[PDB]
């Protein structure tokens, strides 16, 4: 009856769940287009599969299934924490990519929760609830995909041979898996020493953006979260200090730039705080991140990795910026596009 | 030698090691300008004595050792742990008043951790370095004095109808110390919990500082810490919820304020974030504040007192919030001065 129905998920992985709300969707449209969200980000345990693994295992349960392709499109989502225009806006691009003139266009999200968000974000689209009376928890699945297992009522294919439980057969022979597994087991170990206190605890750390003649100082982590990835310098707030001194005091310990606290002060535009419940995978983190900009420099300060940085680099902005923009750690790309836009540049 | 010596304490209490700098000042210089740090605020187990109180015991404490009492001169300075050149420029004002005719000017610095801020902000003046004698630690003196005792080694006076010995010996019977004495009793069981635990846990809260008709929306406490003091509205970030929408939900938790989320978010001008590490009794605790300005209203938006909150009050700018500038929580007198200043 609709021409286009729009469905949201980050299917990590994709699973019984999602198929049956897709098969809703398309008894209610022609053609459903699948929007991925989370995408661009390199592999973390909550969120292990690039887009291009998602989307082939989409296509290879929906053929398991069997839904004809020609049904059905899927496009990537970037994450805009704190930016939501950005990421209604990159939605409808990927909807009227296949929409045409005057499509009727409905999103097939959820009576449940985020419909609120839909029905006040797309006006001008219709809705259709679906939820959702079966409990597909992907954290479960993940937890014990990391311990060895595919959970086989998840899987919509019964075959180890086919589908996403063929994906990810092969997926625990790769090194990936085995970064994933070792990520996890921090995670799991981190958690359990913090059990016993009273509340859980917001975590509070912080970051320094230093932009010398448009390159950005990034470090290569060390340790979990993040491993080998590229991040900002920083870390935890200490209990006797300003966040404005420990920004200064990360950025030297794991970069010692050659650079002195008034050059700073003096090149330092903002802070900001970064606080999306998810945005690590520790526990809650909020971080505050201290931009500093310095123009028409003599030379780029002399650096050197120590302490968690294994390696640390100045990164010309532009391309060299967006080429590791799914490399980095957590929400930095997030954070670098904001300062950047909002007290830069 | 000097004209004039700077002294700066907390003086919470003045002991015998405060009394020996004064009189190595009196020495090095013919007179001596004690500034009393972190006055203007209530009672807290950190700070017990006000203004006048410290000022009275040392006064005493100096008339029972037997320094003349035209050789000192006594002034007072408010916290400004988020503006520090308010706080320079008001010891610059404190010194000015009582030298102005060129003077030779000399910081004497008992504390160690002070003495290179006191270097780098104030190179008019000299800077006579003291290590002092034994450690008379202000907050070993403190916990005992909340169990009964008072240490007579750091006491001035021997007799307990003179000096500030005569002071706490009566301080003891009050109120005040009972209040305080419980505030201790809190914090020394909410640590004995948070022990618990891998790290020493920084703790992030949130408060909203609303303004209608220039009124501010204020909070009696229930609870400690600041049992009965006034603040805003606030109190811990959870989990898995974003800063902004705690702010908010703290706010209608604590005050039931009869407006709309909707009306709320229109009316907000800048959230802020209040880092100072001592900032709070508990342990270290960083607050996110949120402005909410609404020029006008029809009327006084209805207001009803919950969970911690005892009371709950819309507060005229000007006279009426000075006048409380001594009863409210924590840094909440300048957390309120720096919104309205700079966003505002
Ligand atoms: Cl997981
Ligand atoms: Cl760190
Ligand atoms: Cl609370
Ligand atoms: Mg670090
Ligand atoms: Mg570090
Ligand atoms: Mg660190
Ligand atoms: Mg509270
Ligand atoms: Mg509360
Ligand atoms: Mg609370």
């Amino acid at each position: 009856m609709y021409d286009i129905s729009v469905f949201i998920g980050r299917f990590q992985p994709f699973h019984k769940g999602h198929l049956h709300n897709i098969i809703i969707a398309l008894q209610n449209s022609k053609k459903v287009i699948i929007n991925i969200g989370s995408c661009f980000n390199t592999p973390n345990i909550k969120n292990p599969f690039s887009f291009e693994q998602r989307k082939q295992m989409i296509e290879s349960d929906l053929q398991v299934a069997g839904i004809d392709l020609d049904t059905v499109v899927i496009e990537p989502l970037a994450d805009y924490f704190y930016q939501e225009q950005k990421w209604q806006d990159e939605l409808r691009k990927n909807v009227y990519k296949h929409a045409k003139n005057n499509n009727s266009i409905a999103i097939v999200g959820h009576i449940k929760d985020s419909s609120s968000y839909y029905i006040r974000s797309f006006p001008e689209w219709d809705y259709i609830g679906v939820d959702n009376y079966k409990n597909f928890n992907a954290t479960e699945f993940r937890q014990k995909f990391y311990n060895g297992i595919i959970s086989k009522q998840y899987m919509c294919s019964n075959d180890p041979k086919l589908g996403t439980y063929n994906f990810l057969t092969k997926f625990m022979d790769t090194q990936v898996y085995q970064d994933l597994v070792a990520e996890n087991n921090y995670v799991i170990e981190y958690k359990r020493l913090w059990l016993k206190a009273p509340f859980k605890p917001n975590f509070v750390t912080v970051d320094a953006l230093v932009i010398v003649n448009d390159h950005i100082l990034m470090v290569q982590r060390k340790a979990h979260p993040g491993k080998d990835l590229w991040a900002l310098p920083g870390g935890f707030l200490e209990c006797d200090e300003t966040i404005a001194q420990a920004i200064i005091r990360e950025l030297f310990e794991e970069t010692n730039i050659n650079l002195t606290h008034e050059q700073l002060a003096i090149a330092k535009r903002c802070e900001k705080v970064f606080d999306y419940p998810d945005r690590s995978v520790r526990g809650r983190t909020i971080s505050h991140v201290g931009l500093f900009v310095f123009d028409q420099w003599p030379s780029l300060p002399e650096i050197n990795a120590a302490d968690d940085a294994k390696d640390v680099k100045w990164i010309s902005l532009g391309s060299n910026i967006k080429n590791i923009c799914d490399r980095m750690l957590e929400d930095h790309y997030q954070i670098i596009t904001i300062l950047l836009e909002e007290c830069g540049k």
